[PDB]
């Protein structure tokens, strides 16, 4: 009744009169109407940019609380990681003793890089080819929401629910692929990880907002 | 007769029989026949690609004036501006003494930039939100050419001359969006304004070319 | 039979039923099935796409061995070039003595940058016009194919070896595509030519893989 239909919110609020294509109707979750570039006039085009926006969504949904729990950790909870920061966490496999899991050599204790890539690549290349075509944990009926197996809590049993939760993930997730953006501009900026440009701002947010360093382009001080 | 219709002028000139896509039938201004890379095939992204390549063009016309006047004044009028130089222009809010307008201390004299950034935010979403919907100073009929309020002087009151001026208007913008690429790629390569840059090509053209600085991409000296 | 028609090859092997779109149905040459973000759902746009794809491919099959003859003939000939590797062979033209070809100064012996980028301005335009709509060499009966002139050895006047050949052309090209790609991103990363990172992951592939120069954004120590 308002992330559906005809009348529900549009992405220009009240000014989206005339700012909403024909063919976003409001059938499929987070349809605020901003198609302003045309990129999804096509329904297939359509289809695969719904699928390629959740994908992405999901990953950065992931990806800021994995980017925040191991700097957070350090910074509020003591623990002592090789690299907290996420951009340089990558790094720490190349370092004296590896990748300690949580800082503990007794964790993980990764120390090839070449043998996690190569792991990562066979384990990703099977699960996303079960995720195009079925596999172990199911078939794939439904190209973004397979359920059954990836919905073992059954907490889409209901349409209106299904549809309400939906839209709830599709805008968690475009808030985190919009905070992860912000992630990766301010680690090319600042320099430092999200915590700490968190904890800055909260501090002095007048002399600490994000104008101190726009001299930088992307990092780079071109003049 | 030269710039609609079958018989219009071709990006390709002489060599363009074959290279104009069926869809590009002369109806709409700038029609020069160039989609070799068929991203207006469909109709309604061929509208949301004309409405952006409209209002890119005429950023880019006022960008053109706005880029050259400041320092063509400072070069050739010797007026005293606190960074004549586009690309320079934003960090004046930083400088000691805040961003005078044409030097002088007594005109606009900004000194914050968290007030000039909200400010420009909320105008300018006023400004879109009408331009998408109508607003004060009318109704969006045309995304382009709303016209009535947007042409005071009447000079698109006859649809012949209006045509013609539409193709002159998305002429000297596609024009203005070529000069502002080359502004901004001038800015990454030499570090100096388009004034300068215009003044040295003219002082020693063979030696003042764009191959001087052939070796930076875009600017990093990366080998 | 295995690269044309419902039972061809597919991009992701076994793990490609749901994974095809419906317009990619075997028909043109070099169909995997690989249309995951919808970008040819258009038939129109699918022919500019293929176009754009072929001329790519041959652009890159050309450019790859461009790029190693001369530092594999400077390398393991004795030829002794100005600049033997590929990111810095345009760079010799303003070098003293100028850019001699295969070092030899009775060859070639360019010395100004103008007079090659404007004859190669004049014959590529002159050249692409005749791709787009034909010339002295024929007409442009095919956009990728033409035939006639250029199959001069009549490789192509058989059906099914027509089909086999465009298949393996389409295959080597796109190979020759991701291999261009690696060059650049090499050459970023680290700052050597392809030849010499071939000698290097032959001689010491654990010490010398693409991770030691991980810490790097294409060639820009950030962090
Ligand atoms: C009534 C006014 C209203 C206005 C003006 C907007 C406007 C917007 N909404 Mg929106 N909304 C509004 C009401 C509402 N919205 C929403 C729900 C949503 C959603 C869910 C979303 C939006 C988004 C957007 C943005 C999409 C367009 C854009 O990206 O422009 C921005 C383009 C610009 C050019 C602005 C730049 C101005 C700024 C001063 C730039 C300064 C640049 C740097 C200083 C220098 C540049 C650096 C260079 C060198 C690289 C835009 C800011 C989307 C979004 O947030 O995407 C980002 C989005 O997902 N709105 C609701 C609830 C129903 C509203 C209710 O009234
Ligand atoms: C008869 C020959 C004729 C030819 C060959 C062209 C060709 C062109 N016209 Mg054109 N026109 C011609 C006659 C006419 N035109 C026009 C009216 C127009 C218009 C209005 C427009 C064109 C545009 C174009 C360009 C579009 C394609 C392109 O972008 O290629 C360029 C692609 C290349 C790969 C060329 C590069 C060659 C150069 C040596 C590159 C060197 C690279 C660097 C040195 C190194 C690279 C750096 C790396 C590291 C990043 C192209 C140059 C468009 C344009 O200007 O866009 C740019 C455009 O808007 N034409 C008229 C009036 C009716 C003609 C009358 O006869
Ligand atoms: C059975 C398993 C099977 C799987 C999983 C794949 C999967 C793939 N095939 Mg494929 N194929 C498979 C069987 C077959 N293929 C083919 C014939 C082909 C062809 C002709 C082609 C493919 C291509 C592809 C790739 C296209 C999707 C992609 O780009 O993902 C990759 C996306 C990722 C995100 C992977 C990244 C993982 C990696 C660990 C990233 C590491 C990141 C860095 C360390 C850090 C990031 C840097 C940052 C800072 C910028 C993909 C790897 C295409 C290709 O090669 O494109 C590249 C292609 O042209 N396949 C045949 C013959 C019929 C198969 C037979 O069984
Ligand atoms: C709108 C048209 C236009 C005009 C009139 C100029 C004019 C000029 N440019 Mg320029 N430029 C343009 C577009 C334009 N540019 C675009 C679109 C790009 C992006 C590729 C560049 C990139 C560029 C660089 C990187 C440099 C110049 C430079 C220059 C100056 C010397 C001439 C030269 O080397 O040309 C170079 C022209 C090109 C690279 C492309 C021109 C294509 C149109 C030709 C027809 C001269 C004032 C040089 C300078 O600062 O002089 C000291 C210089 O270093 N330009
Ligand atoms: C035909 C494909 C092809 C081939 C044969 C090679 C071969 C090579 N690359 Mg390479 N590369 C490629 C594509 C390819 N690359 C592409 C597409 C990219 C862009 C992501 C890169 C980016 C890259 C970097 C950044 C580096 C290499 C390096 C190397 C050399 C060491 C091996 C290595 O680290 O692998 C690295 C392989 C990848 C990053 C991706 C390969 C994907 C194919 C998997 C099958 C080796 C000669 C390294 C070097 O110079 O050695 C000293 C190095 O530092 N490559
Ligand atoms: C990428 C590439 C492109 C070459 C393009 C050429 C040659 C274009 C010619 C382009 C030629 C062009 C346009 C010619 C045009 C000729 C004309 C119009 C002839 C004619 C007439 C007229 C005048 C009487 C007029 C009458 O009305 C019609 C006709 C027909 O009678 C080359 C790459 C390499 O050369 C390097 C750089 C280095 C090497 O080491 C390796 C290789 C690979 C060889
Ligand atoms: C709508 C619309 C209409 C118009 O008409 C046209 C239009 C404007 C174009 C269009 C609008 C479209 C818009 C806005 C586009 C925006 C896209 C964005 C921002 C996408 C963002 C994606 C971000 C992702 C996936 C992040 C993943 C992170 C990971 C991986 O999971 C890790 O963190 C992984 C990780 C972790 C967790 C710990 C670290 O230490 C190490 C690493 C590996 C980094
Ligand atoms: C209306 C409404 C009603 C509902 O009831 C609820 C609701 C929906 C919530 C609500 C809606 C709310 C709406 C629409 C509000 C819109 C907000 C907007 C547009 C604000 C945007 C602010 C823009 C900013 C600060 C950009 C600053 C750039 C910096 C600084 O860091 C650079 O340095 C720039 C820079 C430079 C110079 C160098 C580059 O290299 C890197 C970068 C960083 C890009
Ligand atoms: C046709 C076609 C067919 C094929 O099939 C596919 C295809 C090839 C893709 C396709 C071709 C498409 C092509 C060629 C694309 C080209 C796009 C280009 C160049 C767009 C350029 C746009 C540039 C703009 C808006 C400039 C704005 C500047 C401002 C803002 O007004 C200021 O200066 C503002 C300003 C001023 C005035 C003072 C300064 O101090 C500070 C600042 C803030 C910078
Ligand atoms: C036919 C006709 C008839 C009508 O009656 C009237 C008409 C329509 C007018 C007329 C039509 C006219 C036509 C078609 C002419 C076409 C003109 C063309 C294609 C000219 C192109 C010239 C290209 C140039 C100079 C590029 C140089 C690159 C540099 C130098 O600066 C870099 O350093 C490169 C570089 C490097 C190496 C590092 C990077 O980081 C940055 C950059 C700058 C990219
Ligand atoms: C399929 C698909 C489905 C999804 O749904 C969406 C999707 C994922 C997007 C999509 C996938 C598409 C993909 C993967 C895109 C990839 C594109 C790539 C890598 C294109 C690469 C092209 C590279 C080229 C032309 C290289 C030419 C080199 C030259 C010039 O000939 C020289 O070397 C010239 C030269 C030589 C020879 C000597 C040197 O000294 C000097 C220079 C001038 C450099
Ligand atoms: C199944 C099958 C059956 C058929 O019968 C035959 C068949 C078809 C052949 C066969 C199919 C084969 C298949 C599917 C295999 C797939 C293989 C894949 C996905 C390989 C992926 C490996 C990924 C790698 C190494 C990435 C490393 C990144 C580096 C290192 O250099 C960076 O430093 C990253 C980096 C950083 C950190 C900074 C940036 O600035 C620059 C870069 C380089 C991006």
């Amino acid at each position: 009744v308002e992330f559906y239909g005809p009348d529900r919110a549009l992405w220009l609020g009240p000014y989206s009169e005339g700012a909403v294509p024909s063919y976003l109707t409001g059938e499929f979750p987070g349809d605020y109407g901003w198609d302003s570039a045309g990129l999804s006039a096509d329904p297939e085009t359509f289809a695969a940019n719904r699928e390629l926006e959740l994908i992405h969504a999901r990953w950065a949904m992931l990806g800021t609380v994995g980017c925040l729990t191991p700097e957070a950790l350090e910074k509020y909870g003591g623990v002592e990681f090789g690299e907290a920061v996420w951009f340089k966490a990558g790094s720490q496999i190349f370092a004296e003793g590896g990748l300690d899991y949580l800082g503990n050599p007794s964790l993980v204790h990764a120390q090839s890089i070449l043998a996690i890539c190569w792991t990562q690549v066979v384990l990703m290349g099977l699960a996303e080819g079960y995720r195009c075509s079925g596999g172990p944990l199911g078939e794939a009926t439904d190209p973004l929401y397979p359920g059954e197996a990836f919905d073992p809590m059954g907490m889409a049993d209901d349409p209106e629910t299904f549809a309400e939760l939906k839209t709830k993930e599709i805008k968690n997730g475009r808030l985190a692929m919009f905070a992860m953006f912000g992630f990766f501009v301010q680690s090319l900026q600042t320099g430092k990880g999200p915590v700490e440009c968190w904890a800055e701002h909260i501090a002095d947010p007048v002399a600490n907002n994000g104008f101190v360093y726009a001299t930088k382009f992307f990092g780079a001080q071109i003049f």
